[PDB]
């Protein structure tokens, strides 16, 4: 993954012009309040550093470049392109979680300038698509606010080949509990769920079969149930119970849900949806419950996709009051609702409200790759000068004011205080005292070799969770949310001087 | 509080020589390898800064001194003495969790020599005891690895007021999953559980009595049936599936079981072995928990103290296999298995795991605080000197390799390379290269105002688990572990010598 024509005669570009070894810094920031929120959240590195480690170009991928590419050009070091990196390569990163605002770093990459080149374009893909999961579950999450496992991506359907992944991966990190994807599940422990599916229920007719009906008791011991004959003989004492023909659920429906059934016996859910709540979904539910429970027993829970969910979650639980009195079985009621579908927002947070009976709810940035010194000498053109170091000032009270960008040389932190030059009010500078000065990229990668063992998800994820309830109120407004300071270091701005601002 | 008289006494000795608001810094940290492991839990800041209110005042306490006794003295200048504030003091802190080696602070404290001097006291008991809690719990852990519920604190007894509380709330910081204190609970949410008590078995005769012996159905109205009738039914039953005279279970006990599950009847738990686990016990708590759940209702748990335990519960989850099949009762299978009455760590490893079927499991420092700066002018004794900054070399499975140490005024490492001399170690200087450099001691609080919120007891308790699994397997070692070295800039080994 060199993938397109320009990256290569840029390259070639630089290696004509001896360059291509140089010393390059860049740095990869973005510059849109991402859905008009204030920050990002930090996503990408995982795949990034996965990547970096299979720099893939096989002789076949270049011998095509030499095709494209001017005959004889240079002395067929084309071999510079076989030999790649082996990794001179530097990166300090945002650890993943972490807060990020315009106009301050996430990578800085360091290198031979051809190669560090290259990087552009995939940083990029990683690390704007990553960023922009996590950002989005964040919201939602903020919208629907904390309580059990809630929250549910996916149901829905990949990108591409195969990168259902990520999708899944960052929004775990941005707050959802689980997830459908089981490539997730499988790679990273996402925890999977979500079962259901209305082809399962609509390829059914009517005309059940029995190469075996019958389920094994839940304890132990031989002959269980004809589950089939029971539900039917159940489903009597529902429509009974409900004023209901017994000709008006669905037969589909109910083997379906007998065929689920069989297969996850202690887990059977039910989706209500398919052809009518009221009068099929639900009773051929309940039938089909209640045989089990005597024999294989305790059914765990139902869906919802359509209609006003809140009414219908409200009236699912309602009359169990006497719709397990009339029958007798402690455990109905605390069967789980699950909804999807049309939900977003409002419904999402007055069904993550109020009293509330569902439990669980199924379902731009302006990112930028700039050389910033070359030759360890600084470059410029709107965005700032040589090899930075950044710095998240924090409030008594936890929160952040303002992030710090300065020189690499200059000295540090601390919790005394400093003249400081915001970037609007440039006139004069502010003195600011900070409570905490948190540095903020950390060293990931030097000299193609990694300096830290990577996080798990669990927690990046609860580095996330932690950020975000520290983070000021006016700035996790999810529209018109406060500014946020970058602002600059006095040896900083005055190279921005220097280099006439 | 000041709670020794030659606190006092030497408080007067300072305000008399005009050293009183001299600008002290001290040291805090610890000389000894606890329970012979390596390490400290890094734990008692939350109370600490509680506490720098809470010092208070009051009155009737300087006028008690006062008979410190030189009556005499200074020209009653103990207003400096009701006047004290613990502000001006300044506070830097390894944060909670943090683990913690011999040789480097856990805080620095830095203000007037008398007020910084009679801190030593405080912050000595609430630092010490609370870290030798955490550290515990880590080392039980450990032996215990990590499953999702397990282990369980274990109060019979810890102190007196405030040491259930802390004792408590520090092991669910070394990673207990839960504790029976309710104090810990109400102020820190601390998981409470742990509910049963062989004197409540022993206090039933067995004539049993029916103010209300009725139990309500758990499905929805409907008349509440006498359980205990229903519970003499069914016990002819499981004293016929377990082959027994039904007149060998004892009456008193059942009387008792029968009498928790009326007050608990969804969380209905059983004490086994007051009499026997098998004649007696065992086959009573099945017959509540199958009466009982003829209304619905489904049993919790069951424990045992004595015996060997490993064995017990597998023999208890065979026959509460045999029954749940036998009964058509499936629940019964997976009903929890709760053991305690080790305390010796030993037993828990047996416990935990092999392919045990318990469930969980019911269950000093060196300290030092030194002055090591007045009128920023070192001392040293012969310990050591100067306001330091302190650092953890990492690195890059994440395991540390040393703690290293540094003036205040020096500057800040990286991930580039560093020559430092160590302890052994006035011979000749390391060469290293972290991968990372970890800061330790962080500002907590700055001239008597906060610099930071608390972390949360899930906050400091991820952390610990957290820095211990990235501990390397020789520091993590309970007999005999490497000893972790602590070392010095070429600036700060450069001011221990002179003189030596």
């Amino acid at each position: 993954l060199l993938t397109d024509l320009y990256q290569a005669t840029m390259a070639l570009g630089y290696w004509r012009a001896g360059r291509a070894r140089d010393a390059a810094e860049f740095e990869l920031f973005f510059r849109r309040c991402p859905f008009g929120g204030a920050f990002a959240l930090a996503a990408g590195l995982r795949d990034c550093v996965r990547f970096l480690r299979a720099f893939r170009l096989r002789d076949a991928d270049v011998q095509f470049l030499a095709s494209v590419l001017p005959p004889d050009t240079d002395p067929a070091f084309f071999e510079h392109l076989r030999a790649l990196d082996c990794s001179e390569v530097t990166v300090r990163a945002l650890p993943e979680g972490s807060l990020a605002f315009p106009g301050v770093p996430l990578l800085q990459v360091s290198g031979p300038l051809l190669v560090v080149q290259l990087l552009e374009t995939p940083l990029l893909c990683l690390v704007s698509y990553a960023s922009l999961v996590a950002t989005n579950a964040a919201r939602l999450r903020l919208i629907a606010g904390p309580e059990k496992r809630l929250l549910e991506m996916g149901l829905r359907r990949a990108q591409g080949p195969d990168g259902g992944l990520t999708a899944s991966t960052y929004s775990y990190l941005g707050g959802f509990d689980s997830s459908s994807n089981v490539l997730a599940g499988q790679l990273r422990g996402v925890p999977v769920a979500g079962t259901l599916a209305h082809s399962f229920v609509t390829s059914f007719s009517g005309s059940e079969v029995p190469p075996d009906p019958m389920l094994a008791p839940a304890a132990g011991e031989g002959p269980g149930v004809d589950l089939a004959a029971k539900a039917q003989v159940w489903l009597e004492q529902v429509c009974a119970h409900l004023g209901l023909g017994v000709q008006e659920p669905h037969p589909g429906e109910r083997a379906a849900f007998v065929a689920y059934a069989l297969a996850f016996p202690r887990a059977f859910q039910g989706l209500l949806d398919t052809y009518s709540v009221w009068r099929s979904g639900l009773p051929n539910f309940l039938a089909v419950a209640l045989a089990l429970g005597e024999l294989g027993y305790r059914a765990v829970g139902v869906r919802l996709d359509s209609g006003d969910l809140l009414q219908q979650a409200q009236e699912i639980r309602k009359v169990f009051r006497a719709a397990a009195a009339q029958f007798q079985v402690p455990w109905l009621e605390s069967v789980l609702i699950v909804v999807s579908n049309n939900i977003d927002e409002e419904a999402l947070a007055r069904l993550a409200q109020e009293g509330s009976e569902v439990n669980v709810i199924g379902i731009s940035l302006g990112g930028v790759y700039k050389l910033v010194a070359v030759g360890g000498q600084p470059r410029m053109k709107q965005t700032l000068p040589g090899s930075k170091a950044a710095f998240r000032l924090l409030g008594s009270d936890g929160s952040p004011l303002m992030d710090m960008l300065q020189l690499a040389e200059e000295p540090v932190p601390q919790a005394g205080q400093e003249l400081r030059v915001w970037p609007p009010g440039a006139q004069e500078p502010c003195t600011v005292r900070p409570a905490q000065v948190e540095p903020l990229l950390r060293l990931c990668l030097q000299q193609g070799q990694l300096c830290e063992p990577l996080p798990s998800l669990a927690e990046s994820r609860a580095l996330a969770q932690l950020s975000l309830s520290r983070l000021s109120p006016e700035h996790r407004r999810l529209r018109s949310p406060a500014q946020y300071q970058v602002v600059l270091s006095e040896r900083l701005q005055a190279l921005v001087n220097s280099l006439c601002a």
